[PDB]
């Protein structure tokens, strides 16, 4: 039984979104504190998601698109989660380019549930295929949606950014897609 | 719909399990050769993963059971650590193991305070966990080796002993080594 995709969203949510989000508009406030003079401050306050529907994560998103680029990581936030002392949770900015010039600083990441769903694919079993990963993916996101929808406040400190990918053409770039988010939030 | 419980399951293994067992031993080792002549070694090679069915999952285990004191961090994108402890046994250190918590068990007591998801709903949940789990460790001889499932059903304050259950696995494994 591989109907995994109730589990993933109700994970995420309980397990990461509604532990971090709480305290993500203060480890920004934190950061912008630190290199106000200096660095620039993030104006951006909320936690943007990639959730791309292949479920296609690279391990450094930086490398991958040259026009995202690593520009430093939140303070850590340090817990002690059942049993494990201090447990590390960090976030990461990223500057996106435009034509050349940079366009986009924001506190970026991917779902890691896809992650689970693509190895899920990958390791050998009889009735799990990509297509089934693929509505799986989706499930997910509809799901982790859902429960969004009921909570106003983890709603309002983070945005879903959810694609899929043409793997053909450069019909796809995914700063645009990401700049595109940014200046939707514009309103 | 709050069929939970598969997913669970699939995500503590693919996501966790799969990801820091292999390199558990090597931490270990390390570990007893920062801190032999000082602190001792870690007899105990395996990953001691606490499973309260009723989902009572505090974050520190001093809390769940006073005889059970942290001992030292056993350290190591995304970053892994794991906590050692000691079980105290009239008042004297009784066992050292590395040992947690099912982290996902607190998925399902959340969801009880909620919308739809009940007590009882919950229970059946964790022991679905369980047995996903328990499923996929049988088809996985290398993970299964290096990990142990501690499954009780008391709320982990009474005079049931959180540290004794723990101590009874320990010397079961040093039995079958
Ligand atoms: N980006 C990010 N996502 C996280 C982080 N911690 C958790 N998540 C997400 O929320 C997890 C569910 O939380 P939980 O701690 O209850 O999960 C359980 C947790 O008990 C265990 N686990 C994973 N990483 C760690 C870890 N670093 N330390 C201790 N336990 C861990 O395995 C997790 C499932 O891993 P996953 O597939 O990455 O699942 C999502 C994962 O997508 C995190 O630090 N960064």
């Amino acid at each position: 039984n591989f109907n995994v995709a109730h589990g993933l969203a109700w994970s995420y949510y309980i397990g990461y979104l509604r532990l971090i989000l709480p305290g993500l508009r203060a480890r920004i406030q934190a950061y912008n504190q630190r290199h106000k003079n200096v660095l620039g401050g993030i104006g951006n306050h909320r936690l943007h998601i990639l959730f791309p529907l292949d479920c296609g994560v690279p391990d450094d998103l930086s490398v991958a698109d040259p026009n995202i680029r690593f520009l430093h990581e939140l303070p850590q936030q340090s817990a002690d989660r059942a049993g494990i002392k201090g447990r590390v949770y960090t976030n990461s900015i990223y500057e996106l380019l435009e034509n050349g010039q940079p366009a986009g600083v924001c506190v970026l990441e991917y779902a890691t549930p896809l992650q689970t769903l693509f190895a899920m694919s990958q390791d050998g079993r009889a009735g799990f295929s990509r297509e089934d990963r693929l509505e799986q993916a989706k499930l997910f996101c509809r799901t982790l949606e859902d429960i969004l929808a009921d909570a106003p406040e983890a709603q309002n400190n983070c945005r879903l950014i959810v694609y899929q990918e043409p793997t053909e053409g450069g019909s796809f770039s995914l700063s645009q897609e990401i700049l595109r988010h940014l200046r939707q939030e514009e309103r």
